């Protein structure tokens, strides 16, 4: 709906793929590098799974840009792009919710 400077990338990761530090770090770098083609990436949040503990937003990628315009360019460039034989699905994330790490 309402465009923000925070992009949420869905359908890109399985929780299993975020357990090992090396794999998690590689996903963070790959995400940053792809998003950097559209604007300045201020920060990234990829909630990691903890088996038996609820982790809201796990399986989702949150990328904060330095402007709303750069985020909208990222949403245009990434939405519908094929990744891991799937379809990248997106949404805007509330900036306040992002900073207080209140994901869904």
């Amino acid at each position: 709906g309402h465009p923000t400077e925070v992009l949420c990338l869905m359908n890109m990761v399985l929780p299993e793929e975020l357990l090992d530090d090396e794999e998690y770090e590689e996903i963070v770098e790959d995400v940053r590098d792809e998003c950097s083609k559209y604007g300045l990436v201020k920060s990234i949040e990829i909630p990691r799974p903890v088996d038996g503990v609820e982790v809201p937003g796990c399986g989702k990628i949150f990328v904060e840009f330095t402007s709303v315009f750069d985020c909208q360019k990222a949403m245009q460039g990434l939405t519908g792009r094929k990744f891991a034989n799937r379809v990248v699905v997106t949404k805007y994330c509330d900036p306040d919710s992002y900073h207080r790490r209140d994901f869904w």
